């Protein structure tokens, strides 16, 4: 019920949390930048239903703050991951129920 993305951990860490994300089917996915940027959204794959090669955007943006938020419907697994953190581990995945 209106979930956000947010990346890098306090522990100057660059990684995606919450790593696991669940929501329902027409609820919302925000991305913030937490820090150790910069950072994007470009999603791994998805399942039937969705464009996950589509929503992706590797317009990476170093100014840091509230990328932005996209409502997804098709349920499934959506997974994701860092463009320039792409080494470092910063791996996430989404749920919609
Ligand atoms: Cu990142």
């Amino acid at each position: 019920a209106s979930v956000q993305i947010k990346m890098g951990t306090d522990k100057y860490a660059p990684l995606y949390e919450p790593k696991a994300l669940s929501i329902s089917a027409g609820d919302t996915v925000e991305f913030v930048m937490n820090k150790v940027g910069p950072h994007n959204v470009i999603f791994d794959k998805v399942p039937a239903g969705e464009s996950a090669p589509a929503l992706s955007n590797t317009k990476l943006a170093i100014a840091p703050g509230s990328f932005y938020s996209v409502t997804l419907g098709t349920p499934g697994t959506y997974s994701f991951y860092c463009t320039p953190h792409r080494g470092a581990g910063m791996v996430g995945t989404i749920t919609v129920e």
